[PDB]
């Protein structure tokens, strides 16, 4: 098989590619590890991280080289990259404001400490990241428009993880709820059969591992 | 020009876009400003950030975003992202792990939390070291993206963490990082980065 892509399904790193995978109809195997430092992996994932895409030998680490880097050599439909330049922007900004003003912020959470403070100085930084996710997202249907791109896989895979491991936190409280379209959208790419399957394959695994 | 960069050069994520329009050889000016919460502000830059391009009257925020639309609209050599696609992963890999696993650490910097950072930094460095060439630019032999973010990030980093670990420094343990700066400064591009920035410090250099 000429793509590997390491990683469990429960990372949503990982889940992120996984989704440009499918949804281009590309043929790979997923296997299942878990992160490390072990001199090993650090060779071919130097942060120790997961997901690691393997092609002919050679290892490409972070989920958005990976996605750039399918979306180069297999530019089948759906190109994660939109041709016009400035719809590509668009799909950046989504993307990078969904992991780093988000999903990072989030983790210091549903990843420690444990305050209602911290929780309070979180709940304001998700607050502001929605807000302005709100300004460049277009759900129509997809979260940058008319197409699956590059956007969708972050959308799909972070924002998901992060409307369930916020609601413990936030009840009458969820940051999301304040995203308009966010639920319209879920539910509308849970149709689909991509991204349903890298849900399947998450829950299939937490039942599993929740057995421990 | 038909360009404009807005932020000032106090800021490394302004320097590294401001690295990539000058070694493209591109018209522009820099508007000199700092971030700002201003509705009027995030109407441009919806996380109230800099930089922010301006061309067309349309704005691109997010200075990736930024150089992989530079790149794209104005594709001459040099080429930001590589034409070879294992190359160019190269360069996206340097460029991410610099951001998200040297600076952003780096930040909680600039308590006494500067003991299990420093462990955090000779980690990315140990891995960064991994990816770079350094022959002579970040990624290999010729400019691109990651030379954007590594002179904007790790001048920064070195500069910023002397006061903290003077024999100490895990930038230190960056092999090839001094040659490389000291050769990124001889190039009119970084000097002319690398100028503005320490005017602005000696300038609003108040302790
Ligand atoms: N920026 C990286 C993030 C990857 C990441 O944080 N993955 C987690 C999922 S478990 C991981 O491998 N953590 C292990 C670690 O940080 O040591 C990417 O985009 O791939
Ligand atoms: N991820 C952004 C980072 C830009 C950034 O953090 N800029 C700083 C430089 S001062 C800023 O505008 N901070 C203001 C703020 O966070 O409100 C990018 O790559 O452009
Ligand atoms: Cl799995
Ligand atoms: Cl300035």
């Amino acid at each position: 098989v000429m793509i590997k892509l390491h990683g469990a399904s429960i990372s949503n790193y990982v889940n992120k590619v996984k989704l440009g995978i499918l949804e281009k109809g590309l043929e790979y195997e997923q296997i299942r590890i878990a992160p490390s430092q072990e001199e090993d992996f650090l060779k071919i994932s130097p942060m120790g991280k997961i997901p690691v895409l393997e092609m002919d030998g050679k290892f490409i680490f972070e989920s958005g080289a990976i996605l750039e880097f399918l979306d180069t050599i297999f530019p089948q439909t759906p190109k994660l990259i939109p041709e016009d330049p400035w719809e590509a922007a668009r799909v950046r900004e989504i993307s990078t404001i969904i992991e780093t003003y988000l999903d990072i912020p989030a983790r210091r959470i549903y990843l420690a400490k444990v305050s209602p403070e911290i929780v309070e100085e979180v709940h304001s930084t998700l607050v502001k990241g929605i807000k302005a996710l709100q300004r460049v997202v277009r759900f129509s249907p997809y979260i940058a428009g008319n197409v699956f791109t590059l956007a969708d896989c972050s959308g799909f895979a972070h924002l998901s993880v992060l409307d369930e491991e916020l609601r413990p936190f936030y009840p009458n409280n969820h940051p999301l709820d304040l995203l308009n379209g966010w639920k319209e959208y879920f539910v509308f790419m849970k149709t689909k059969a991509g991204p349903a399957l890298v849900e399947k394959d998450k829950q299939i695994l937490k039942k599993i591992l929740a057995r421990a």
